Order: C-alpha cells, then structure tokens, then sequence
C-alpha cells in the first residue's frame, strides 16, 4: 500500500503551480551529496513551507533531489510525514525493480 | 463568503475561476479553497 503517496506524487507533479526555486535548486545540486548536505537546512524548510501553504510536495520531480532527501535529510529538522512520503516513493523505486 | 455562508465565489464565470485559479494560487487562499478552482479546472480537462 503506497498510493496515498502516489496520490500525493500524482497532484504534485500535474499542479500547475509548481515552485520555480526546485528546477533552481535542481540543476544547482546536479546530484552532488556535498551540495545537497550545504544546502540541507533550505531544503527541508522549502519541504515544509510548500506542503503546508500549498499542498504538494517538493522536488519530487527529479529522482536525485528525492533520493537525497530520503537518505540524508531523516535526521528530523523534517517532520516524519513529509520524511515518510519520500521514503515511500524510493520504495516503489526499490518495488518495481 | 466560505467560512460565513460556505460557498465559494466567483464561480459563475469562466474568467474569474481560471484567473483565481492560476494567480491566487502562491499562497493567498488556504488550501482547501484553492483546490476547489482547480478542480474546476481540472473538470474541464476531464471533459476535453
């Protein structure tokens, strides 16, 4: 059972008001964990700000923004709902494989 | 005009539901409020 976070994947992506700043922040990390780990505290303050003023995920449109927050950004400094969201969507990439 | 007499406004033209949608959407209206106007939209699509 993933597809409340597939739900949640599916209006993030086709909503038309997706925030400029996550294709900046992408091509900016261009996948490095150093960047992201520079970068870390913006990130999860982006996370949560927009999943609470908007209603959509961050930077899940590209895989390396999601792998990196699944992994390095579970510390907390990220509430465990959004943390989990993420977790869920690298489990489809592990379950489909 | 939702939380006194629940229901939402401006829904009687095309205009002013697509515009609400799209330019009060970085914030300004909660969001149950605003997922109500994209779902108009997205109906429409649905129908296109």
């Amino acid at each position: 059972d993933y597809e409340e976070t597939l739900r949640l994947f599916k209006t993030t992506v086709t909503s038309p008001n997706y925030p400029e700043l996550c294709y900046l922040v992408d091509v900016l990390v261009h996948g490095n964990v150093d960047a992201f780990l520079l970068i870390r505290t913006f990130v999860a303050r982006c996370i949560v700000n927009m999943f609470h003023t908007r209603q959509l995920l961050v930077f899940a449109h590209s895989y390396a923004l999601v792998t990196l927050i699944a992994e390095h950004l579970a510390d907390g400094a990220l509430p465990p709902q959004l943390l989990f969201h993420y977790r869920n969507l690298v489990a489809v990439l592990r379950l489909v494989t």
